[PDB]
């Protein structure tokens, strides 16, 4: 919705972000799954420059993004993250929205 938050709930600042308050922190209220992207500002906003409007772009190769999965306990979750291309939609040149994991569907 806005490369900002785009940059602060789906991206991070470490492969390992700290789930625990990654999510259990006031924008999510301890839900129970979670995604992120683990990538400096200039490289993603730097992969969205040259790009066109609104329009489906995807990564040329893979990218480490962090992953909270809560299957066990009430407000706690397991740290999974993996390289994969993602599919996301940027504008003339910011990206604020996220596809999937993967290859487009």
């Amino acid at each position: 919705q806005d490369w900002e938050t785009f940059q602060k709930k789906h991206l991070t600042d470490t492969k390992k972000v700290k789930c625990d308050v990654e999510m259990a922190k006031a924008l999510f209220d301890c839900k129970k799954t979670n995604t992120f992207i683990y990538a400096l500002p200039g490289r993603v906003k730097a992969l969205c420059k040259n790009i066109r409007d609104n329009t489906d772009v995807l990564s040329r190769d893979a990218f480490l993004l962090p992953q909270c999965d809560r299957i066990k306990l009430p407000c706690h979750y397991k740290l999974s993250s993996s390289t994969n291309t993602i599919c996301i939609t940027c504008v003339n040149q910011l990206p604020i929205h996220f596809a999937g994991v993967g290859s487009c569907p």
